DNA sequence: CGATATTAAGAGCC
DNA sequence: GGCTCAATATCG
């Protein structure tokens, strides 16, 4: 199918476990005090190859996807 | 189905 | 070359 939902960023692929990590320590969080948190934790996150390999593979499949959009428009 | 709320790195739309 | 993308939780 046509269309994709487009890739994401190794930020937001760790933010989405994270989001989990910091509900444990705060219960009044949802997702915004988390891309807070985010943005403070990021920046100390060397070595992020998991979450870089993790969003390479989803832009591989997002240019498969965008392929199929010039196929039907 | 589309709009509200916060933060980032990559390659696309036409 | 200005605009595009989630992730989670709710209402028009």
């Amino acid at each position: 199918s046509d269309k994709p939902k487009r890739p994401l960023s190794a930020f937001m692929l760790w933010l989405n476990s994270a989001r989990e990590s910091i509900k444990r320590e705060n219960p009044g969080i949802k997702v915004t005090e988390v891309a807070k948190r985010g943005g403070e934790l990021w920046r100390a996150m060397k070595d992020k190859s998991e979450w870089e390999a993790k969003a390479a593979k989803a832009k591989d499949d997002y240019d498969r996807a965008v392929k199929e959009f010039e196929a039907n428009g």
